[PDB]
């Protein structure tokens, strides 16, 4: 149950039992970007050995509610995925990752 960096391969970034569905139709979704590009995702509570980068935005958030700030793997710089932050109190989970399920090994 360990996921790693695909670039540098070294680096622990999660756990298979930190994975959770928000899609509510699965824990794997897939969404489209404003240039229409898909990205195929994977909703997880913890991730770690990720420098976080720019502010947190809510323009076209995959999750209404949450706003998303871009993730990077500490040692190679390889874009992993996004982290999610809720908006108001009163939401739940308050904080949990979106990732790229090609960035991630073994590929799932
Ligand atoms: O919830 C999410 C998570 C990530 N993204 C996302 C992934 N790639 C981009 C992206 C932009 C905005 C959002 N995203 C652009 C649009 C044009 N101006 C620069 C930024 C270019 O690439 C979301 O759209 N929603
Ligand atoms: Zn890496």
């Amino acid at each position: 149950t360990s996921l790693s960096c695909k670039q540098c391969q070294e680096t622990e970034i999660t756990t298979k039992n930190e994975i959770f569905s928000l899609s509510l139709s699965g824990p794997m979704a897939a969404y489209v970007n404003p240039h229409g590009y898909v990205h195929e995702t994977l909703t997880v509570y913890k991730a770690s050995n990720l420098n976080l980068i720019g502010r947190p935005s809510t323009e076209h958030s995959w999750f209404p509610g949450y706003a998303w700030t871009v993730a990077q793997c500490k040692i190679c710089a390889s874009h992993i995925g996004w982290k999610f932050t809720a908006t108001k109190k009163d939401m739940s989970p308050q904080k949990f990752w979106g990732l790229t399920r090609s960035a991630l090994l073994p590929t799932i």
